């Protein structure tokens, strides 16, 4: 009921953060990491749990999500493991930055 509620909330702010709006600084949190195809062979390393948008959609559609903090706890694992794996001075951290005060600022209008 509520807690439906709740859950709509998350869809919509997934939606948003998949949306062509927010597009420039999002792009990079759309699938998840191919670390081969970056060149990138320490990312497995120094991220044990990778997330990314595309999963947390599948995640949603399939009714996987029970709660909104279940849902939130990954959105913030997906920025957690930019903020971890990148120096804090890169690009992809900034885009990571903007995208989190989008979902943040949204999360907080939680149905209550
Ligand atoms: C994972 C490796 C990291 C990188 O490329 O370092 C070699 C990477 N940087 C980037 C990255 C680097 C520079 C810019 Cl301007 C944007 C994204 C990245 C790029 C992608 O292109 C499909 C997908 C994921 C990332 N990403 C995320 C998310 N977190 N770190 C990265
Ligand atoms: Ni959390």
């Amino acid at each position: 009921g509520k807690l439906s509620e709740q859950l709509k909330h998350c869809n919509g702010i997934l939606k948003e953060l998949l949306s062509k709006k927010h597009a420039a600084y999002a792009w990079p949190f759309y699938k998840p990491v191919d670390a081969s195809a970056l060149g990138a062979h320490d990312y497995h390393d120094i991220i044990k749990h990778p997330m990314d948008l595309s999963t947390v959609k599948r995640k949603m559609e399939n009714r996987d999500y029970r709660d909104a903090q279940e849902f939130a706890a990954d959105v913030r694992l997906m920025f957690s493991n930019c903020y971890k794996y990148n120096p804090p001075d890169h690009d992809v951290v900034a885009m990571a930055r903007k995208l989190q005060d989008v979902f943040e600022f949204r999360y907080a209008k939680m149905p209550d």
